[PDB]
Order: structure tokens, then sequence, then C-alpha cells
DNA sequence: GCGCCTCTGG
DNA sequence: CGCGCTCTG
């Protein structure tokens, strides 16, 4: 579908924005109304940015284990 | 410790108060010339970065199927 | 409800949000035809609203100047 | 050289003319890591028109609070 | 929440 | 954290 859950309250969602698709990695929350709303912590990537994130996982995992 | 993914977009692996942070963030340039982290960004713990990679295929399936 | 239009799609609201607040906000249209409030707003308690009212004269001078 | 009017602990009413458009902004401020006072997300900028209609509605707004 | 300053700060 | 598609202490 649209949503792919990565944290207890964080999802990476795919969405078509007028032909241009955005890969949005965002944290969510709920208002006093009980409905789920998005938050400030997040970012929407284009496909190229998403492609360049995947080919950087090499150094990402390496940098994580070096500290 | 930073890995670029966009024009002003970088993935920084850092240590903030004992725990490791994986920050996907967009930066901005000051008038003096240096870059500062901006509002658009999120920092994942190793556990959230864990399932992000596991869901990569599902995500790539969806970006094509749209 | 007790809505008070001030602009094109901007209203002021007197609400008892669980506290009495005078909220100035911009609103938008929903695909379901309804009208929803945006995040381009601010809620003022009666204290700040009174202070706001005591300085309109000073602000009206500034806009004229 | 003085165009701001305090209404709260960190809330102010500022006025200016950004490229001919005159705005009367009511919002809350914050402090950045550079030690400077910056406007915040809680607020709204009004044109003189919306500023006039706000004043012409203060009557009913004041007694709507009293009814609550 | 998702061109350009009299702007942009995890 | 001002000038097409989301509330408030
Ligand atoms: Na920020």
């Amino acid at each position: 579908d649209n949503m792919f859950q990565i944290g207890k309250m964080r999802y990476v969602s795919v969405r078509d924005f007028k032909g241009k698709v955005l890969i949005d990695i965002r944290e969510y929350w709920m208002d006093p109304e009980g409905e789920m709303k998005p938050g400030r912590k997040g970012i929407s990537l284009n496909p190229e940015q998403w492609s360049q994130l995947k080919e950087q996982i090499s150094d990402i995992d390496d940098a994580v284990r070096k500290l």
C-alpha cells in the first residue's frame, strides 16, 4: 500500500505527488481528536535521493559499528 | 561521518548522549558560507534503521507499482 | 459555532479547549467538501488577548507610519 | 525604529512592509542557537484588511468568551 | 506537515 | 519553528 512501518510511531510512506513520487520518512502522533497526524521529524525524498541512500548503506552500517 | 544523498541532503552517523543516531537531514547554508542542519530531517535509532532496510524491497515494489 | 471571519478563509474562534482560548487561524478545504483548520494559526489566552487589545492604537500608528 | 508590541511572555505583535505588502503579524517567538530572537510557527500574518475586520469583530469575540 | 529575503538552527 | 496540496494548552 502506502505505509511501511519502521518504528513504533514512524513510517516510511510512498505517495504520488502530481506524477512525482515522494518517499517520506516521518514520525507521527495523535491529537486530542484521536486521529493520527504527522510531525516535524521527517523528510520526503525523490527517487534519486532514495536510490543514493541505499548505495550508502555500506558506509552507514560501517560508521555505526565504529562508535 | 556524513554521506551525501542529495544536493543539500546528507546522512550523518553521530553519537548524541550515548546512543547512536542515523540522521537523514537537509541542511542550509548561512550567509557566512557554512552549512547548518535544518528542519527537514529525522534521526533513526539502530532499531528503526534495521526495519527500514528490511522494508526496502517493499518500498521499491511500491515506487515502481505507482 | 462561534466563528468570526476576518479574511478570505481565516476565522477567529472562542473555544474551551479542554481552557478558554481566542484562536486566530487560517482554514482550508477538504476533498470531502468540509472546511478544516490549518496549522497557520495561534491560540491566545484572555491575558494575551487583553494585552493585544491595549496596543491596537500603538499598532495602528505603526501601520500608518 | 520600534515596531513591536509585547502581548505575552514571548508573544509579540510585529508590523512591517515586505515588498509593499504590509503585514501585521501576531505570533510567539523563540531563541536560536546563535543567540537571536526568532519568530515561531504559532502565529499568523494579517494584511491591513484582515487587521481591520479583526477590530470590527472584537465586540462579539469578547462576549463569546463570557458565554463560555 | 508537503521560487526568493528583511531567511534557514538536529 | 514570511511573500499549489495541515488546530489549539
Ligand atoms: Na528546526
